[PDB]
């Protein structure tokens, strides 16, 4: 029936729906969630920011062992499982026995209720966008996605009919797990043929957000459009910048550039017409916040902003750097928090430079280092960065295809394909970065990183003399504009250069003995040149 009556809820299984908040605006949301009825994570509190807190719950983060994906005539034959010859991955198959159960918990959850009803766009470009329909019962999550997708305009939302749905369960858990083989009470899981998702057990609202993003990791390389995590910006002249990377690289940070028009910081395609944004918003990274340092981020946290399990203060105010519940603190924010953006719609023209962030913390990497393109699709499948584990004693590797192989629904040499293909047609250049450690056991001040960025992308890298760094082969710079030349040959950060080999041939070992998976064919085999040699 025409409108969002309840009876169009009763399609997805949903009964006895007494109240229905379809699109609630921002400042409904404000009043839903500083509403003094609420109770447990459901309650939002107010920071001196004017930006309202929740807290997640148990689940700070996302939960890759709880995702699953239903296998039946659809996915079968298409997706990258995680049983089958082809590499490691979360995307666990499920049957649609067990699907029709979980979605069982999620409806009954979902009924008689007040339920909040979120129609948006995933993909700013009509003709690959994706209308999704969100359903929940908690004020915040909806809000979350609001911010995160493509709010629709009033004459969108006449002719909106959705492509997938997700429900959100949060409350509910699965007790039948056990007997079932899943992993516990929880869950995340996908079903291509009903287009559905569900989310039962986390209250997390990242599972929606890279929830998307693995569907829309599958729609779009069968199509010939590259989908990739990446940030992107676009200069006065018109010059695209793409920044891939795994989680805590900079891809937020360091595309948010004052000097430059900011595109996406997370999710974009890349087809025929160039690079475009997936999202309506930002997701930013909070513990120990620098005002200084991140201005513009600092000043996106305002009213209908969203902090994330931070820990705000009696008097309201929020202490950035206080990580005891979460390293992984963050606040989302529609788009247009950030001044300089690209309006009306977030999208641009191809590439022409493709920056690979990573986080060193061997120390061993350069700062900053221009790819042949032989080696950019073998770090594109490599996808390496190191956090530092060990409390910041003794760094820990972590080798995730495609800088975000997590989110990947088919094989990783199926995006870095289509990747090769546009980076090709547009005679883009690739680079990588260390905004990492170096052998002085710091990690690289902001400042300095943002100085190489500038160095990228105004051309003074590509016209710089350069010189081979040992054992991984790269094309480092003598010397670079706005940066300390000391630092352009970690070498020179160790007291001893015997130092850095040490730690080099520990890393190099760590990469050859990673892409020996993907040398089972030709291209790959042939791509081991590409990669370090001791
Ligand atoms: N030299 C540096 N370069 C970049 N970021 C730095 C640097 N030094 C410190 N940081 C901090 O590291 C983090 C980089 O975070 P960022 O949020 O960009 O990750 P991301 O690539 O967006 O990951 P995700 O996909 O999870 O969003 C931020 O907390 C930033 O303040
Ligand atoms: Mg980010
Ligand atoms: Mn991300």
């Amino acid at each position: 029936n025409n409108g969002l009556t309840p009876q169009e809820l009763e399609a997805y299984g949903i009964s006895d729906v007494h109240d229905i908040v379809y699109n609630p605006s921002y400042d409904l949301l404000y009043q839903e969630e500083l509403d003094p009825s609420l109770t447990g994570y459901e309650r939002g509190v107010l920071t001196n920011l004017g930006a309202v807190a929740v807290d997640t719950g148990i689940f700070t983060g996302r939960s890759p062992k709880d995702k699953y994906i239903v296998r039946d005539d659809t996915t079968r034959d298409t997706f990258w499982w995680a049983d089958k010859g082809k590499g490691k991955n979360d995307n666990k198959p499920l049957s649609p026995e067990t699907w029709q159960h979980l979605k069982g918990l999620v409806t009954r959850q979902l009924s008689g209720k007040r339920l909040f009803v979120v129609d948006a766009f995933c993909g700013a470009n009509p003709d690959t966008r994706l209308s999704v329909r969100f359903i929940t019962e908690v004020a915040w999550q909806a809000h979350f996605v609001k911010n995160m997708f493509i709010r629709p305009s009033d004459e969108e939302l006449a002719g909106f009919k959705p492509d997938f749905i997700v429900m959100n369960g949060a409350k509910c858990t699965n007790p039948q797990w056990k007997e079932q083989g899943l992993n516990s009470e929880n869950f995340v899981a996908f079903n291509l043929t009903e287009r559905m998702q569900l989310i039962g057990g986390t209250w997390y609202g990242g599972e929606m957000k890279k929830g998307m993003f693995s569907m829309m990791n599958y729609l779009l390389p069968l199509k010939g459009i590259a989908s990739m995590h990446c940030s992107a910006n676009v200069g006065e002249k018109g010059d695209v910048a793409v920044f891939f990377g795994l989680s805590g690289t900079g891809k937020t940070t360091l595309s948010t550039d004052p000097k430059r028009r900011l595109i996406g910081d997370d999710e974009h395609g890349w087809d025929d017409d160039g690079v475009f944004n997936f999202e309506g918003g930002c997701y930013a990274k909070t513990i120990k916040l620098s005002k200084e340092a991140e201005p513009e981020i600092y000043n996106a946290i305002r009213r209908d902003a969203l902090l994330e399990n931070v820990t705000v203060r009696e008097d309201g105010t929020i202490d950035f750097d206080d990580g005891s519940k979460t390293e992984n603190t963050r606040v989302s924010y529609p788009i247009y928090h950030i001044d300089n953006i690209v309006k009306p719609v977030s999208k641009a023209g191809h590439a022409t430079k493709v920056i690979f962030l990573t986080a060193d913390a061997f120390g061993v990497l350069p700062p900053v280092s221009r790819l042949t393109a032989d080696q950019t699709q073998y770090h594109f499948l490599s996808g390496f960065t190191a956090k530092l584990a060990g409390t910041i004693t003794e760094p820990t590797p972590t080798f995730s295809a495609c800088f975000g192989a997590a989110f990947l629904s088919l094989h990783p040499t199926q995006y870095a394909e289509v990747l090769v293909k546009r980076m090709q047609a547009a005679g883009a250049q690739a680079y990588l970065v260390n905004t990492g450690w170096n052998g002085t056991g710091k990690r690289i001040s902001i400042k300095d990183t943002r100085a190489i960025i500038d160095a990228i992308l105004n051309g003074s890298l590509d016209n710089a003399e350069t010189f081979t760094l040992p054992m991984f082969n790269l094309a480092i710079p003598t010397e670079l504009p706005g940066v300390d030349t000391k630092i352009l040959d970690p070498r020179n950060t160790y007291a001893s250069p015997e130092q850095w080999q040490e730690k080099a041939e520990t890393l190099a070992k760590l990469f050859i003995d990673n892409f020996d998976k993907y040398t089972d064919t030709p291209a790959g085999a042939a791509l081991v040149a590409a990669g370090p040699k001791l």
